[PDB]
């Protein structure tokens, strides 16, 4: 494969500073909002926040990654089945006492309502590894890392996209997720987001984020 | 911690629409760029970008990453000579055949001339765990995912900010790296993303991403 050359559109000092003001003022009104309205959301939002999730870097380029979305309201259903079954026995056994106390300050529990009232589930699922076109493994060199970068990605797209969701990783469902929805065996379920409008009663826990001095440390 | 009110932001469906398009077609140019210009960059644009990574979301909510800044020709040189080091190592012994062809494409090796001439290095460190007020550990639940989350919303933030990095793994540098700017045993190094803006000269290798259809799947 060829290299040429790389074309950049360059800001002044003083419309980046302005861009990337308005940018954090923009995410930083992004949360989990975990109440979704059950209005249809555009189809060409959902389009364009995945081809931007796909604009995502990968290990030496390898795009390990499937956006599964599930519109058909059975479908969801049972998927709402499963993960209530999976979290209930999380919340009650598998999770562990210390963990369930660090949930209490987001009053969660093994009930998603959100499963079905969400127009659109987007079910991500990371490649561990890939096929050429001769059928032989292609390894995918930090798949997990490349695909939750690109959840990232999806994430600061549905925010600038005006939609709502909850990054959400239900434990122990993986396997009967993959199967209901007819992924390959290469296929591994990273995490699930609902996406839509907030429903009217939607409330979030009220979480502050670290002052920048607590994330950034500068060296000299 | 007490739950309020979510603050419903109202766009009509057609300005969400052109939204989601502008916001693609923007983060489809961001290419991992490899040769970047020494010209400096003003630090408030790094800050809110950094502060846009920190709107992340995290299990638990334990915002579980520290953003490393290095400005200082000396203590770069210094990362400089360590990754160079062990990149060599990388690519004669520990990666592997397999590896190295799949990379002949990037035209990559063990010289990285980036980390001295980018104006910014910014490394980003996941805390695998932290402490409470009273010294007891607490758990950082997905804190490795919660990190790269972080990091494709800092790749997007910089991407709408007019600059360029590549998002690098640096293998079996975490501990030099750690020790040398001096980061708490609970911190190890996720990936590390050189910053500015690109050189003159700069390349990339003319790769394709996949069309629509090849990472999304819609099920009814
Ligand atoms: C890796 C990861 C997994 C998560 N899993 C869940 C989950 O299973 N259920 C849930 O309600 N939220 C989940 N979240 C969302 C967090 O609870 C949420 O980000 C945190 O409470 C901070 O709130 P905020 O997103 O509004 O800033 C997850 C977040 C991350 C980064
Ligand atoms: C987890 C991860 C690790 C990466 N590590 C390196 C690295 O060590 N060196 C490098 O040159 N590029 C690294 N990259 C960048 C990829 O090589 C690059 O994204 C890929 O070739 C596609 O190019 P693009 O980002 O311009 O679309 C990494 C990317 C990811 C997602
Ligand atoms: N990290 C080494 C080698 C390398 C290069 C590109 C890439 O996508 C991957 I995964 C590994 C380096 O920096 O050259
Ligand atoms: N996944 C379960 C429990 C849960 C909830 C929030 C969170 O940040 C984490 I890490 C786990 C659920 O969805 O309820």
């Amino acid at each position: 494969v060829e290299h040429i050359p790389f074309s950049h559109n360059h800001y002044p000092e003083k419309e980046m500073v302005k861009r990337s003001q308005e940018f954090y003022e923009l995410l930083n009104k992004r949360r989990s909002v975990r109440f979704i309205s059950n209005e249809q959301v555009p189809m060409e939002v959902i389009d364009n926040v995945i081809r931007t999730a796909g604009t995502a870097p990968s290990g030496a380029h390898t795009e390990p990654w499937t956006f599964v979305v599930v519109k058909d309201p059975d479908v969801k259903h049972k998927i709402r089945k499963i993960i209530e079954e999976e979290e209930e026995i999380n919340y009650m056994k598998r999770m562990g006492h210390r963990w369930v106390t660090d949930l209490k300050k987001l009053r969660t529990n093994w009930i998603k309502e959100y499963l079905d009232t969400a127009p659109i589930l987007i079910l991500i699922f990371k490649q561990v590894h890939g096929f050429a076109a001769n059928g032989k493994k292609k390894v995918h060199y930090y798949n997990e890392i490349s695909v939750s970068i690109a959840c990232g990605i999806l994430l600061a797209a549905l925010q600038n996209a005006g939609l709502v969701t909850v990054t959400t990783t239900p434990l122990n469902c993986g396997p009967r997720l993959r199967v209901l929805l007819g992924r390959p065996a290469h296929e591994k379920l990273l995490m699930l987001l609902p996406v839509g409008y907030p429903s009217k009663e939607a409330t979030v826990p009220d979480l502050k984020r670290k002052p920048l001095d607590q994330i950034m440390v500068t060296v000299h």
